[PDB]
């Protein structure tokens, strides 16, 4: 933008409006260049980043503004444009797929059935020009269009593979259509131009080919996954627009204008009305309030803002006005930076070899060193006669029966069905894995999680829960324990905090306990809250003091051992969980802590037991990370980490050889989630960390992560499958089609019972669906 605007008009449509533009622009100095883009109906400015900005620009191109339309001028994205290139590809590979069955399915409904049955047989095999029967010209103009119009992809696919590779599928189906189709065109040609060369042709095998071929490729798209991430999700996060001030101070004075954020610039001074999206990163002026910051720490406590500190763009202050002078504007920002890892993340994700090429790449050169051996064999055993005379049939000389034998080879040996060996599971995994909980957003993210060794943690929200709970208490106050939550909840009334919200769960955790929620309280009578204390409230006409050390000694609580039993560790030291909830006289304590983690202890245990390792990558307190890992048993517990280092972590790990996976639910592990080889987030979490990843765990249940290595281990078992059912059916009719039983059972190539082994092939891959194992 400051170093290049782009400004594709709108409701531009004549080069007249272009020029007039062009020539305010000029009358414009501080534009270090403009690149005319006429033929476009778009104009470039480009100067220099940090200065000034589009405002004034953006003003300059609205002046021109006359009918018909009103003359913006911003960089159009495309908003849509990868749905609608899925839906596109899906519906072209659907139509290629359809095109070619509606020539090859005619071929195959023609000879390899209708020819067994009258009168539509007798009409195939009623003879033309010598023996060339209506069925072979029928076969060989149907068959044709396919295999030289639908087949242009193979083709292209086999002269692109040429030496630049060693052999693709492509060159696999080359091989096999090609063959079979020549030798069909050799053989009707030949009975044209014998009296007695029977024969049937091989065209049902070439145009069969291309629709099985083109299945797995349709097959292949739709397994793809999902329209890939969906990135804007973070550009959202910010305000697309903001308050500029220019009051008060000396000069400046009223401006309460609405400039987009997009064109506010360094320098600048915003508004920031309580309760809003931040709209860039600065540093207040001033103003005191809280933010709720989770684009760094990824945690909802309210932090702390005083005129002189710097306040994070995408983020959400609560109390109060903030005004702040603009600090890093455009791609300098938190959310900017989040951006750029993100992107570089994905687009660095390579795509995995398919085993198809890998087994092309031997099987090819296996096929054509077995044909032509083929043909050094009945070829050699003509020139010396081992092979008796009549063997051969008629018009037909030992090269021919040599080229039909080692042809034979070439047509039979091509797997068919290995296009859909992969995608002909359609990831089943997508799919009974949804039931289980788990919802696969591709085929790379199946492929790459069953090698997963090392799998990083975040704590708030994904090892934790999050919202914090008071679980670990006891007694104080000198009320009884149901009356101590009463009084509690009953200055709790005003109060809305997260601690008044888990004081109050705490509180109907207990009516539980002590029968039901009999009566009620009421409101928070001489609402006394000190800045640090905590509640105080005088609610039915009992003063309590809900809070810490200056609330006690508001009052003169003295301090004593349960101040010293109830935090620290997590129960050793100051009376809740980090924080303050004693009341009013002190017995014991409570503990605000974040509710543990149900079951995530048994699944780090049992993703230990599989040879898994984890890791504990987080960024809020070391104190409370310390406590969390050692009872849920992660090993090392790296902590105070930004979203920049939560992506070194996950890179350093994948460097020293492990194929690791990223767990987590905020905006902060999308850096890390999109990095790690297959990132995992759970259901529960922000928005765009479920677009980031590449698995998302709707049940939210760390025992999911386990689900998916699992069934991502079982769809590689039978993966292997299905690629040997898709080879050996051609393997194990290689042989016949070579002839190797003709010298002992005198039966010869069936040009129906070894042909159609495709059918075979791809029937014989079915996958099962029945996993989880807890
Ligand atoms: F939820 Al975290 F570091 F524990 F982002
Ligand atoms: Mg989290």
């Amino acid at each position: 933008d400051v170093n290049k605007v782009h400004l594709k008009l709108e409701g531009v449509s004549s080069p007249e409006d272009i020029k007039l533009i062009q020539s305010r622009l000029e009358s414009v100095e501080g534009v270090n260049n403009v690149e005319c883009d006429t033929a476009g109906q778009t104009i470039i400015v480009a100067y220099d980043p940090d200065v000034t900005g589009p405002r004034l620009l953006i003003q300059c191109i609205q002046d021109a503004a006359q009918p018909p339309k009103y003359f913006n001028a911003s960089l159009y994205s495309p908003p849509k444009q990868r749905e609608a290139e899925r839906h596109h590809e899906i519906r072209n590979y659907r139509n290629q797929f359809l095109w070619s069955c509606l020539f090859s399915v005619p071929v195959f409904m023609f000879s390899m059935v209708l020819p067994m049955i009258s009168p539509f047989g007798d009409w195939l095999f009623y003879k033309v020009c010598n023996n060339m029967t209506i069925g072979m010209l029928l076969r060989w103009l149907l068959c044709s269009p396919v295999q030289f119009i639908i087949g242009w992809r193979f083709y292209v696919g086999a002269y692109h593979a040429l030496k630049r590779g060693y052999s693709n599928m492509d060159v696999l189906v080359a091989l096999g259509t090609n063959a079979a189709y020549f030798y069909s065109v050799y053989i009707v040609l030949k009975a044209l131009t014998s009296e007695s060369f029977e024969g049937q042709d091989f065209f049902e095998t070439s145009a069969m080919l291309i629709s099985f071929i083109l299945l797995g490729k349709y097959l292949e798209v739709v397994a793809k996954g999902k329209t890939s991430d969906a990135l804007s999700k973070l550009t959202e996060l910010a305000p697309e627009t903001a308050c500029l001030l220019t009051l008060d101070k000396d000069g400046n004075a009223i401006s309460e204008t609405e400039i987009s954020t997009q064109l506010l610039q360094r320098n600048d001074v915003i508004k920031i009305v309580p309760g809003e999206k931040v709209p860039v990163d600065g540093v207040v002026i001033k103003g005191q309030s809280h933010v709720n910051e989770s684009m760094i720490t990824g945690e909802a406590r309210p932090i702390a803002k005083k005129p002189g500190d710097k306040v994070i763009g995408g983020t959400v202050n609560d109390n109060g006005c903030i005004i702040v002078k603009v600090t890093h504007v455009g791609s300098e920002t938190a959310l900017s930076q989040i951006v750029q890892l993100v992107e570089a993340a994905q687009l660095a994700r390579a795509p995995v070899q398919k085993l198809a090429d890998r087994i092309s790449r031997f099987f090819v050169p296996t096929v054509v060193v077995a044909a032509f051996l083929t043909w050094l064999g009945w070829f050699v055993a003509g020139q010396f006669d081992i092979y008796p005379r009549e063997w051969i049939p008629k018009a037909m000389d030992s090269f021919e029966l040599a080229l039909q034998f080692g042809i034979s080879v070439l047509v039979v040996a091509c797997p068919c069905a290995l296009g859909l060996a992969t995608p002909t599971a359609v990831m089943v995994a997508t799919g009974k894995g949804a039931s289980q909980g788990v919802l696969i957003k591709g085929g790379n993210a199946l492929e790459k999680a069953h090698k997963v060794k090392a799998i990083i943690f975040d704590k708030t929200g994904t090892l934790t829960v999050g919202k914090p709970s008071v679980v670990q208490t006891k007694v104080f106050s000198k009320i009884p324990l149901l009356e101590l939550c009463d009084l509690a909840a009953g200055a709790e009334a005003n109060s809305e905090h997260p601690l008044s919200k888990a004081i109050v769960e705490y509180t109907k955790k207990l009516r539980e306990q002590y029968g039901s929620h009999s009566d009620h309280i009421m409101e928070s009578k001489d609402f006394e809250v000190h800045p640090g204390a905590g509640v105080s409230a005088n609610v039915e006409g009992k003063l309590v003091l809900v809070g810490n050390k200056r609330l006690m000694q508001e009052f003169e609580v003295p301090i004593s051992s349960e101040v010293e039993g109830h935090m620290s560790e997590t129960e050793e030291l100051a009376r809740t969980c980090v924080l303050v909830a004693i009341d009013r006289t002190i017995c014991g304590a409570l503990s605000v802590s974040d509710p543990l983690k149900p079951e995530a202890g048994r699944a780090i245990s049992y993703l230990s037991s599989m040879g898994i390792s984890s890791i504990m990558v987080t960024g809020d307190n070391w104190a409370t990370a310390k406590s969390i890992a050692k009872e849920v048993g992660i090993g090392t517990v790296f902590a105070e980490i930004d979203p920049v280092g939560k992506a070194e972590k996950i890179k350093d790990l994948q460097m020293k050889g492990l194929t690791v996976a990223m767990v987590g639910d905020g905006i902060n592990d999308s850096p890390a989630l999109a990095a790690a080889d297959v990132g995992l987030a759970i259901g529960a979490g922000t928005d765009v960390a479920i677009e980031a990843a590449d698995i998302v765990l709707m049940r939210s249940s760390l025992e999911d992560v386990i689900t998916a290595i699992d069934l991502s281990r079982k769809t590689l078992s039978r993966i292997r499958l299905n690629y040997v059912w898709a080879l050996g059916y051609n393997v194990l009719g290689m042989p016949v089609a070579a002839g190797v039983l003709f010298p002992f059972t005198g039966i010869r190539l069936p040009p129906w019972l070894a042909g159609a082994c495709m059918a075979a092939s791809s029937v014989s891959v079915v996958c099962s669906s029945l996993l989880l194992q807890l």
